[PDB]
Order: C-alpha cells, then structure tokens, then sequence
C-alpha cells in the first residue's frame, strides 16, 4: 500500500506540473529538493537560477524514508511547456523502489510528448537508478 500510494503521489505531482503549464501557457517546472530522489520533497512553479522561489505546490516526501524515486538519467527536475512538452523532450523513466531493490517497485514513464504514465505492477522497473 505504501509504495502505490508513494507512486500516485509522485504521478499527481507531475501531472500537477504539466496541467499548470498547459493552463498557465508557460513554462512550469517541478524539482526534487533532496538528493535527486523524487521521494524525498517537491515543488512545483517557476525554476530559476535552480530553484523555485515561489512555489505552486510542494510535496513533503514520501513517509517511508526506505522508499525511493529516482530517474533514469538523474534527473533533479523537469520542465514542462505550454504544449504539454518536456523541454528537453526526452524520454525519461522513474523507478519507485522499496529498500534499493527492484522486487515489488513501479516505472512511472513520460513520453516525448510529455505523457505521463504509471506502468501497471505488472512491469517492475529494471533498475532503482
């Protein structure tokens, strides 16, 4: 139960992120505070100079500290444009994790087009990166 909602809250916040650009038409980012785990603090508004100084939105962590959300390519955050786009539009993958190992975890995936997707359990991420 923990690590579903742990990979809901994660998903909400994204989807968060990309509605505001889409609604706001400009660029809305989101950021992991701590350690590039995206399980460890969130906001969500306005990045620059690499930080957002008037959030949106924040998310505290996820409750369990075991529990880890890290991206394929380390990413520490995202933005997203008024089309709904990542800038860059890259591909990138979230592996939610419990204890470090794959076993029982979840991939949340954002498409070139900017969807974003939580894999039924039924795909395990490959790796916790």
């Amino acid at each position: 139960n923990e690590l579903q909602s742990a990979a809901e809250e994660l998903n909400a916040m994204l989807q968060y992120a990309r509605s505001e650009a889409v609604s706001q038409r400009r660029a809305i980012s989101i950021q992991a505070l701590k350690d590039k785990d995206w399980g460890k603090g969130l906001s969500i508004g306005v990045l620059a100079s690499g930080s957002i100084a008037a959030p949106l939105r924040k998310h505290d962590g996820f409750r369990a500290a075991t529990l880890t959300a890290k991206e394929k390519s380390a990413v520490e955050h995202l933005t997203f444009t008024a089309n709904g786009t990542l800038v860059p539009p890259t591909e990138r993958t979230f592996a939610i994790c419990q204890n470090g190992k794959t076993d029982g975890g979840r991939v949340l995936s954002i498409s070139q087009a900017g969807r974003i997707q939580l894999e039924p359990s039924s795909k395990a991420p490959q790796s916790c990166y």
